[PDB]
């Protein structure tokens, strides 16, 4: 049974497999190459992935996400305390360990963060198995470079309870390098910058590779900056526009807002390829259909300060690593948000026209590298 590579993201997960020298990123039941890290509990079932995310608008208290932010931490953890104040689901304390509390089939139940992740891990496992036509046992799971021993332990545990023989836990930036082959022995030292901007986190890693051996020289970023923040800006923009056109503030209606955001995230993806996209939502508030559009120019304008500030963590990374722009040999893009044109322009201008590594879908790069690593480990 082939060993697979799994990227367990805060917002999206991806699974790949190495077969015949080639790596294949496995698409799910809905045909997506990445599946949301969402779990939802209802009166009749346990929904995982797209099915879960597709119903969050009508089950905010029983649809769990962001488990990667909980995994391996304590309830008393300041991070946990801050974050929990924004999740629409319950987080309880159990002997100092944080636990998610939801209502499943009328009964009230709670789960440890690692149990939630194992649910996502199981979905990936079945996605692979469905594709491969064989049971997947061995696997390599990826984790941010800054995860401590507890967080790594928890990620490993989530895997074992999902029935996966976790061959190894390797850092995400290292996985991204291997995907590009930046680990090949060339008889010299090589500094690589991993620019990872996914759904909810931004990480900048500077790796040094000497004889196939990696050395994370520095890291920086923002655990609270990602594609979701860009969507927010569009939502606020459209709320104002709806109010401007219909004198009706839809902010209070949580269903209206959640449906609008879904339309925005979709428009955003389209903007990375086209110059403008349309927002077509039937009866957003009351019976008023919201039909409008946005241009890429307007979109860039809405997030100008966010995009620009993305360069601060990069400068900090160089500073700490004790390297200048000139010294970094390779720059690889990771995360679905790196598909945004203005962000690609921004990074190149910073690195004075230097070419960016981006032939492998940025949101599949981590999975891609893990798959190769799984293959060699098997
Ligand atoms: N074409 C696109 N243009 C812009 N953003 C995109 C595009 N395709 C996907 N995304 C965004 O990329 C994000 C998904 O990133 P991805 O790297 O798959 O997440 P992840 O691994 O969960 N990362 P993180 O959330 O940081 O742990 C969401 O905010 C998507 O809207
Ligand atoms: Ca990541």
């Amino acid at each position: 049974g082939p060993a697979v590579g799994i990227d367990l993201g805060t917002t999206y997960s991806c699974v790949g497999v190495f077969q015949h020298g080639k790596v294949e990123i496995i698409a799910n039941d809905q045909g997506n190459r990445t599946t949301p890290s969402y779990v939802a509990f209802t009166d009749t079932e346990r929904l995982i992935g797209d099915a879960a995310k597709n119903q969050v608008a009508m089950n905010p208290t029983n649809t769990v996400f962001d488990a990667k932010r909980l995994i391996g931490r304590r309830f008393d953890d300041a991070v946990v305390q801050s974050d929990m104040k924004h999740w629409p689901f319950m987080v309880v304390n159990d002997a100092g360990r944080p636990k998610v509390q939801v209502e499943y089939k009328g009964e009230t139940k709670s789960f440890y963060p690692e149990e939630v992740s194992s649910m996502v891990l199981t979905k990936m496992k079945e996605i692979a198995e469905a594709y491969l036509g064989k049971t997947v046992t061995n696997a390599v799971v990826t984790v941010p470079a800054y995860f401590n021993d507890s967080q790594r332990q928890a990620t490993k545990d989530a895997g074992t309870i999902a029935g996966l023989n976790v061959l190894r836990i390797i850092n995400e930036p290292t996985a991204a390098a291997i995907a590009y082959g930046l680990d090949k022995k060339v008889g010299a030292e090589r500094n690589v910058l991993i620019f990872d901007l996914g759904g909810g986190t931004f990480d900048v890693s500077i790796l040094t590779i000497e004889d196939g051996i990696f050395e994370v020289k520095s890291t920086a970023g923002d655990t609270h900056l990602g594609g979701e923040d860009f969507d927010n800006r569009m939502v606020n923009h459209f709320i104002a526009e709806f109010k401007r056109k219909h004198k009706k503030d839809i902010s209070e209606n949580k269903r209206a807002v959640r449906r609008l955001r879904t339309a925005c995230e979709r428009a955003k993806r389209t903007l990375s390829s086209s110059t403008q996209a349309s927002i077509e939502i039937d009866s957003l508030y009351e019976g008023i259909d919201f039909y409008t559009s946005i241009t890429r120019a307007r979109f860039e304008e809405l997030n100008a300060d966010l995009f620009r500030g993305t360069l601060d963590p990069v400068e900090k990374a160089l500073r700490d690593a004790k390297l200048d722009k000139s010294q970094i040999h390779d720059i690889v893009l990771v995360g679905g948000s790196t598909r945004i044109p203005k962000i690609q322009k921004l990074l190149q201008d910073f690195f004075n026209g230097k070419e960016l590594n981006k032939s492998i879908n940025p949101d599949e790069a981590v999975a891609y590298g893990a798959a190769v690593q799984a293959a060699i480990l098997s």
